[PDB]
């Protein structure tokens, strides 16, 4: 038992990681096959992330311009091209730590682990989820662009996210591995408005599950309620609208426990009413919101 | 900016993660070099775990009894010993993927890595810390004996923790990589005291500190204070007593943001006396404890 914020293993997408210079900017990129991605701002400076022309940019710009080292070893730039916001580089060596791979791109309310690198080199890895606004809350200082968020299914990363951006609000923006950015932000330095950040409802319940299971249980009443009663409650409190298919994905965790999703929704929706009176749910005096029912099945099962 | 718990980069712990079997019996081990780490409960069955007499369980087991897989491919074992709560089986191969490494034992208060495994396979890895009564706040299910904590400063591993149990309480003790247990617990299956879980006073103070650098400032009072009249305060809220020695390492992060140890421990004593009022601090609703100073400057750095 236990209920830890636990990220995946992340010695596949360290194999990964490489540092790609252009000119005076180093960020991170990461190489699969003979490909290195990276953030196409690489090709910037501090001046130009004002009002960056990228294609004008890119044109003063030849492979041999693009210095990308894996380690202590320098590959060799056969091919670029930019897709959306980020730079393919194409290499003449490819990477032979590459693991079974897919790019995907994720649904707010989704959550996956970061390996925050600076200079191609992994500093530390930590579980974060794509906000209802499209921003991640992360720990990224400057040089961490081109760090990437994934998920593991065996022995398969799915690349769900680059980082690209850090808001003048202290929260982050990225793309998918396509250079498609999450929500309406572009890679320029300029007043961005990250809109409503709101909780993820079933990711909270799903923590309330695994908060029973785990042994906290206090929380717990003798209440029921509806989806629109309910839906009432989250929306006072800035909740994302329970849907049944939340309640479908919540099926196996209210299985387990015994506990039907709506007489959860209802300890919930006290929870909100008349907040925790000092107490703590699985280590935390706040509702969590980053566990999604799978994570919690995941993580209570043991999945390798 | 940002901050978040962050673990450090699991890969070259995923590269030594095996699986030891013995019996029915089935349990992670750390392969470095030609010697494979376990707890000595793999030669117990569910039954001996009430009582067991360790010395007289092994007399029982050859070398071609413990059976110990990397991967898909089995390893030869050649020899065993036990040292105080581990196994040592040493095998006929070197692991090919042993990073640099240390076996050291670590004083309460500080925080490491956990892989959490299960059948030698890498599940997640999370951040946590020796708590000041010897145990530690996991996630852990049957089968994760053996998963490992560590710290990592640049390309050395110092290997901290070996998992063994977890306490009828839902908290979880070990040892260190010599199999001396943290604390008093033993490798029995009976009642074990756990202590009194006391709050790490200079990890809160550092990560106050790690706050104010990323921005949360709210809880920064007109106030100062003495060791002793904080240490008043501490003892009535079950924190550990702030020492000279504390304030020495809280140095770096005072210099940094211009904020005196002792002014931090007024804002801290305030926060004690009136709690949060249902405001947050680097999104949490409680005073984080699982930072250490060295944690904050690293994280707030960027170190690699
Ligand atoms: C300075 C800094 C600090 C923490 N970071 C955490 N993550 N990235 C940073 C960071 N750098 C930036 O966000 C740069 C600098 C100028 O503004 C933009 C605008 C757009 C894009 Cl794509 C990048 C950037
Ligand atoms: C059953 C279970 C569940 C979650 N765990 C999380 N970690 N280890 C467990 C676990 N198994 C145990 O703690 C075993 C089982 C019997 O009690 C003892 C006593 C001493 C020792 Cl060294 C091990 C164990």
């Amino acid at each position: 038992s236990g209920f830890r914020k636990m990220a995946f293993p992340s010695g596949k997408v360290e194999g990964c990681m490489v540092q790609v210079t252009c000119g005076t900017t180093t960020l991170n990129g990461l190489w699969l096959d003979d490909v290195v991605y990276c953030p196409r701002h690489v090709i910037c400076t501090s001046e130009d992330m004002l009002n960056p022309n990228y294609e004008d940019l890119l044109i003063r710009k030849s492979n041999h311009n693009f210095l990308v080292q894996a380690g202590n070893v320098q590959l060799r730039v056969i091919g670029h091209s930019m897709q959306n916001c980020v730079l393919k580089l194409k290499v003449d060596t490819a990477n032979p730590k590459t693991p079974k791979y897919k790019f995907v791109r994720i649904q707010p309310g989704q959550t996956f682990s970061v390996l925050a690198c600076y200079n191609g080199s992994p500093s530390g890895v930590y579980q974060c989820a794509m906000r209802p606004n499209f921003t991640i809350k992360g720990s990224f200082l400057n040089g961490s662009c081109g760090s990437v968020g994934f998920n593991i299914d065996y022995d398969c990363v799915s690349f769900c996210y680059m980082h690209h951006m850090e808001l003048p609000t202290g929260v982050h923006a990225g793309t998918d591995l396509e250079g498609n950015f999450y929500g309406p932000f572009v890679d320029r330095q300029t007043a961005q408005a990250a809109g409503t950040d709101t909780t993820i409802t079933v990711n909270v319940l799903a923590w309330l599950y695994a908060a029973v299971i785990n042994g906290d249980r206090w929380f717990l009443n003798r209440f029921t309620t509806t989806l629109n009663d309910f839906n009432l409650v989250a929306m006072k409190y800035n909740y994302e609208p329970l849907t049944q298919d939340h309640v479908d994905i919540l099926g196996p965790l209210s299985a387990q426990t015994g506990i039907a999703v709506l007489d959860m929704c209802a300890s919930l929706k006290e929870l909100l009413q008349n907040g925790m009176n000092g107490r703590t749910i699985l280590g935390s005096a706040l509702l969590e919101d980053e566990f999604t029912p799978f994570d919690v099945v995941r993580q209570c099962s043991g999945v390798t």
